[PDB]
């Protein structure tokens, strides 16, 4: 599914993202665009060997299982395969464990260079939320 930019945001509201961790709302719809386009069926491969999955593009080394990437460990205790579902319940789930991990939303790379540090809030303006 390609989620509208501020349907995304409801999504993610409604299931307990805004200033998780202290992460406003905005944050997450930025990682979200640059790291899926919005699309839940977003995958891409990695150079070792690990892929990326999802509208968070959450990782098979870490953080779910794909059956094919040496020293997983499915810290997310899900198929990677339920991180492409319309519903975003499972992505959200377990991208609250990355962001908890220690260097909170640092672990999204496109987060951390197109979203960190800009006018963020500007991802949620217009949405009735
Ligand atoms: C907390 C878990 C961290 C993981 C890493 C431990 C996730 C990392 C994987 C990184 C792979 C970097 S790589 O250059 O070595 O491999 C590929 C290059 C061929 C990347 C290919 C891209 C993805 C095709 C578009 C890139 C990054 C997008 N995600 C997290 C989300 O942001
Ligand atoms: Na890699």
């Amino acid at each position: 599914k390609v989620f509208g930019r501020c349907e995304l945001a409801a999504a993610m509201k409604r299931h307990g993202l805004d200033n998780y961790r202290g992460y406003s709302l905005g944050n997450w719809v930025c990682a979200a665009k640059f790291e899926s386009n919005f699309n839940t069926q977003a995958t891409n491969r990695n150079t070792d060997g690990s892929t990326d999955y999802g509208i968070l593009q959450i990782n098979s080394r870490w953080w779910c299982n794909d059956g094919r990437t040496p020293g997983s460990r499915n810290l997310c205790n899900i198929p990677c395969s339920a991180l492409l579902s319309s519903d975003i319940t499972a992505s959200v789930n377990c991208a609250k464990k990355i962001v908890s991990d220690g260097n909170g939303m640092n672990a999204w790379v496109a987060w951390r260079n197109r979203c960190k540090g800009t006018d963020v809030q500007a991802w949620i303006r217009g949405c009735r939320l």
